[PDB]
Parts: C-alpha cells; sequence; structure tokens
C-alpha cells in the first residue's frame, strides 16, 4: 500500500521540491495552511510516528535537522511550527511519516 | 488553578512532564536536558538527541493510552507561539485534533 508520497518520491507526481538527499525529501504542501507550508518525509516509508522504532533514531533526528535547515532557507526567522500527526485523532491524512512546517503567519493556540 | 506538575518520564537525555494548562485531555511536554533554546538553534551534533526526543514522545504517547492518534508540535519563535525558550515537544491526544494546527 504505497501512499501518494510514493509518486512525489518517484517524481511521477510533480511537486515543488525544496531539498533531497538519500534519507529524505522536502516539498511544498498541496494545500498550504500558511504562507509557507512544506513537508519533510523520510524515503523509508515509516507509516506513522507511533510505528517508528529504535533503529530510526538517526533518521528521525535527520528529519528535524532538515526541517529547521529548510525553515531558514524559506525565511522563517520570525518563527514557525513543526507538526507530526499520528492516526485518526491526530488528523493524519497520509500514512507515510511527514513533518509539516508552517510559517509566515501567526500560528495560534491551541494547535488544532 | 493550574494543574499539579508531574514528570511522566526521565532519562539521562530528557524530561517529560504534563502541560499544567492542557489543551487536550492528554497534553504533555518532551524537553532535552541539554540547553537547546529553540529548534532553529539545534545543530548537527544534536541529531541523536533529536531522534531520541521523538522516540520518547511516541513511547510516552503509547503509555498515556493515545492509540487512537495524537499530535506532536514544536513551536519556534514569536510566529510559532513558542512560550518558553527551551526546546519543547508538545504531545496532545484524547480528543479530535483539528486542521489547520493553529
Ligand atoms: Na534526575
Amino acid at each position: 500500500a504505497p501512499t501518494i508520497f510514493s509518486r512525489i518520491l518517484d517524481k511521477s507526481l510533480p511537486a515543488d521540491i525544496l531539498y533531497e538527499d538519500q534519507q529524505c525529501l522536502v516539498f511544498r504542501d498541496v494545500a498550504p495552511q500558511a504562507p509557507v507550508h512544506f513537508l519533510v518525509i523520510p524515503k523509508k516509508p515509516i507509516p506513522r510516528i507511533s510505528q517508528a522504532e529504535e533503529e530510526d533514531q538517526q533518521l528521525l533526528g535527520h528529519l528535524l535537522l532538515v526541517a529547521k535547515q529548510t525553515a531558514k532557507a524559506e525565511g522563517l526567522g520570525d518563527g514557525y511550527r513543526l507538526v507530526i500527526n499520528d492516526g485518526k485523532l491526530g488528523a493524519q491524512s497520509v500514512y507515510h511519516l511527514h513533518i509539516h512546517v508552517l510559517g509566515g503567519r501567526q500560528l495560534q493556540w491551541p494547535p488544532g
């Protein structure tokens, strides 16, 4: 059961790719919820953060470092929010691990 | 009346404690013991620690009974609504989270 992210990864679905390496891919959200809204995904198709395991420690740290690097590259110096959704109550849309990065507006509280 | 503080988890690398102004029936906070003021100021040397914090977040979520789903949130700076200038991972569960996430 590959998710739609398999098409972003294999480039069969065009996307605005901000960053790519052997471990991960970064691309703009199809439906931005802020002036800047992008996703950091692992190439390893970890379905959800609840299903990450000890072996994924280095990859998970790499995803946060790529998120904060890309946030700087996208001019989010006045701040931003990183979001990971798990499961139904999380509103997880796609069952491939992704970090949302939202900036360029005041994010409110609570976070949904 | 702010709720009583409570540590859910502690190891050599981190502390997990309840949010005393919770925004969900389950709402806790994952912090490194290492002084990292904000995620934008993490550096390459923090890679293992940052993955450790996400694994602790997921593990604590399971211990708190968040099997139906939950949300992890990291705020950076004023536009992120970052309230304390120390790295915090917010974990929220026990209700439907909405979209957008603020
Ligand atoms: Na201690």
